């Protein structure tokens, strides 16, 4: 919803993570249920923010590739839910608002 929250939800410093434990956080419980998917970007915040330079309101596909680790819910169960990890190097699509990434829209291409 804003830059500070996007950073907290998506930007990390290491590709080695336990999806089951990192997702056990209130920030990923949407509408009372554990989020289905969340992609983590292993990069400096500056580089991700730069994708939105000059963009006021639009989904933008990054020109460069980022190191990613996505946690995907394997089954809907009471919190904490189980997730599987999947790493890759790909472009990312983010929702830009007044030159700030505020939502992660997709991997590889924009919806």
């Amino acid at each position: 919803q804003n830059w500070a929250t996007f950073q907290q939800k998506h930007i990390i410093n290491t590709p080695i993570i336990n999806c089951n434990t990192i997702m056990d956080n209130n920030i990923y419980i949407v509408g009372g249920q554990c989020k289905r998917v969340n992609t983590f970007i292993i990069s400096s915040a500056t580089t991700v923010k730069a994708i939105c330079t000059g963009v006021i309101n639009m989904n933008v596909l990054s020109t460069t590739r980022f190191q990613l680790n996505t946690c995907t819910r394997t089954s809907i169960t009471p919190r904490p839910c189980p997730y599987s990890s999947r790493t890759e190097t790909n472009y990312i699509c983010v929702k830009c608002e007044n030159q700030y990434p505020v939502h992660f829209a997709g991997i590889g291409r924009c919806p």
